[PDB]
C-alpha cells in the first residue's frame, strides 16, 4: 500500500510530495525559545536560528551560582515507545563539551548517535568532544575513557566508560555511533547505508532497556538528526505494524524541535528508504 502511495506522491514531478512537505512548515513554530535567547546563554548556541523550545528543552541540574546553568541546546523527542525516547542536540562547542557530558550522565544516556564529521567542506560542524586515545579525561566532574574504537566502511563505533569522580565504582558503558559517509551535498548516495546504520543503532538501543533517551546530533541537530530519528521510527513501524506514517513522524518531530527533517530532499529520502525495504522483501 505504501508503494502506491509513494508513486502518487512522486507523480507530476513530486507535486503531492512537495505539497505534503510544505504543509508541515509552520508546525510547532509558535512556541517560545526565550530561555535559549537569554544573553547568558548566547555563547551556548552554535546557530542563532536553531534554538530549543522552552516547552521541550533538556535541563541540566542547576548550579547554585549561575541561574542559566541549566541550559543546553538540546530537546526531548518522542518515539514509537516513549515520550522522551531521544534527546537531540547540536554538535558540542568547546565551551559546551562539559555540559554535553553532564547531560549524558544526568539523563542516563547509554547510546549516542553522531551523523556528521567534525569538519565538512572546510567548515567546522562539531567539536571533537571525546578522547582521542585510551587515556582517561575529565569533562567537568565526569571521568571519560574510550575503551574501544571500531572503524567500519560507513560508520565508526566507540565504547566509552563514564563515571563521576565521587563514585568510581558506579560507572556506565556508553556506545557512540558515528556515521561518517553523509556526503557534503544532498542525501546519502544509497538508502541501504542509513537503513543499515539505523538498524545497527536500534539493535543496541533494544539491548539497553533501562537506558534513558538516545542522544542524536549532527551539526545543528535538525536535518540529518531528524532524518535519522524519522527513519528509526518508521523502520520499527514497518517491522511491527507493517504500516508506515512518515508525515506523522515528521510532524511529531517538528512539534518538539524546529526544522526536524530540514529539506524536502531528506523527506523524499525517507520515502525511498521505506520503498527499498519493501521492494527487497517482495
Amino acid at each position: 500500500q505504501f508503494e502506491g502511495h509513494f508513486m502518487k506522491l512522486q507523480a507530476d514531478s513530486n507535486y503531492l510530495l512537495s505539497k505534503e512537505y510544505e504543509e508541515l512548515k509552520d508546525v510547532g513554530r509558535n512556541q517560545s525559545c526565550d530561555i535559549a535567547l537569554l544573553p547568558e546563554n548566547r555563547g551556548k548556541n552554535r546557530y542563532n536560528n536553531i534554538l530549543p523550545y522552552d516547552a521541550t528543552r533538556v535541563k541540566l541540574s542547576n548550579v547554585d551560582d549561575d541561574p542559566c546553568s541549566d541550559y543546553i541546546n538540546a530537546s526531548y523527542i518522542p518515539g514509537n515507545n516513549f515520550r522522551r525516547e531521544y534527546i537531540v542536540t547540536q554538535g558540542p562547542l568547546p565551551g559546551t563539551k562539559d555540559d554535553f557530558w553532564k547531560m549524558v550522565w544526568e539523563q542516563n544516556v547509554h547510546n549516542i548517535v553522531m551523523v556528521t564529521q567534525c569538519v565538512e567542506k572546510g567548515r567546522v560542524k562539531c567539536d571533537h568532544y571525546w578522547p582521542a586515545d585510551q587515556d582517561s579525561l575529565y569533562y567537568g566532574d565526569l571521568i571519560l575513557q574510550m575503551l574501544s574504537e571500531s572503524v567500519l566502511p560507513e560508520w565508526t563505533i566507540r565504547e566509552f566508560k563514564i563515571c563521576g569522580e565521587e563514585q568510581l565504582d558506579a560507572h556506565r558503558l556508553i556506545r557512540h555511533f558515528h556515521y561518517t559517509v553523509w556526503p557534503d551535498h544532498g542525501v546519502p548516495e544509497t538508502t541501504q547505508s542509513l537503513i543499515q546504520f539505523v538498524r545497527t543503532v536500534r539493535d543496541y538501543i533494544n539491548r539497553s532497556p533501562g537506558a534513558g533517551p538516545t542522544v542524536v546530533h549532527c551539526s545543528a541537530g535538525v536535518g540529518r538528526t531528524g532524518t535519522f530519528i524519522a527513519l528509526d521510527r518508521i523502520l520499527q513501524q514497518l517491522d511491527s505494524k507493517d504500516s508506515v506514517d512518515i508525515y506523522g513522524a515528521v510532524h511529531d518531530l517538528r512539534l518538539h524541535r524546529v526544522h526536524m527533517v530540514q529539506t524536502e530532499c531528506q523527506y523524499v529520502y525517507l520515502h525511498q528508504c521505506v520503498r527499498d525495504v519493501l521492494r527487497a522483501r517482495k
